[PDB]
C-alpha cells in the first residue's frame, strides 16, 4: 500500500511513524513530544497503547492483505518502564490469522529496554 | 529443579499438570489430555488450558525470585487459538520483567508446531 492507506488522522496526531511491514509483522516508531506527556511528565499510557494498536493493525493488514479490512476487537497491555525522552519502537507480530479473527502480540522498546507488552484480537471483515 | 513437591499444589495435581523444566525466569509444564479435561465439544477445556498457563507462569516467577520467595497472580489474559482433542500440550512461560513489586510474564501453549493458546499476566512480588 501507499503510506496513505496505513496512516490515519489520529496516528498523525500522536506522531506515529511507520517503519516497515510484511508477512504478519510491522514496526512503528514514536518520538517523544511535549503533547505526549502525562501528569508525571513521561510518555502517556494512552500514547503507548495508541502506538501498539496501530502497529498491531498494520501487522494484521500485512497478513490478510491491504485489500481486506480488520478492526480491533480487544487488546490488553502491560506498562513496564517510563519513557521521559527520545523515541520508542513498537514491533507487532500476528500469532494466528483465522477466517474470522486474528491474534496479535506486540512489544514497545526504547533501545534494548522493554517499555510495554501487549496482546490483542482483531476481527476479520 | 527443586523437588516436585515444591512445585505442585492439590489443584495442579487434580488437573494433571506436570512440571518439566525451569530456567532463569522461564518454566515449562506439560498437560496430557484426559477424560475429565473435556468440555461440551469434547476438547481440552479453556479452564484447563488457563490453569496450565497460570501454574507455568507462577513457576517462571519462582525461578526468577527464587523458591524462598513468593509471588501471586494479580491478573492474566489468555487467547485461545485452536482446540486440543488428544495427546499432550506444553506451556512455556517467560518472565518479561521482574520489578521489586511486580512481575510481568508471558506464556504460550503448544502441541508441537501447533499454537494452542497465548497469554500475558502480572504477578505481585511478595
Amino acid at each position: 500500500p501507499a503510506r496513505e492507506q496505513m496512516i490515519s488522522a489520529y496516528s498523525e496526531l500522536v506522531g506515529l511513524d511507520p517503519v516497515s511491514l510484511g508477512d504478519g509483522v510491522a514496526e512503528v516508531r514514536l518520538p517523544m513530544a511535549a503533547h505526549l506527556r502525562n501528569r508525571g511528565g513521561v510518555m502517556h499510557g494512552g500514547a503507548l497503547f495508541s502506538l501498539m494498536d496501530v502497529t498491531m493493525g498494520l501487522a494484521c493488514s500485512s497478513s490478510h492483505g491491504f485489500d481486506r479490512q480488520s478492526v480491533t476487537l480487544e487488546c490488553k497491555i502491560n506498562y513496564i518502564r517510563a519513557v521521559a525522552d527520545g523515541e520508542v519502537r513498537c514491533v507487532a507480530r500476528v500469532l494466528h490469522a483465522g477466517r474470522r479473527s486474528l491474534v496479535v502480540e506486540a512489544e514497545v522498546r526504547q533501545g534494548d529496554k522493554l517499555v510495554a507488552k501487549g496482546q490483542g484480537t482483531f476481527a476479520q471483515l
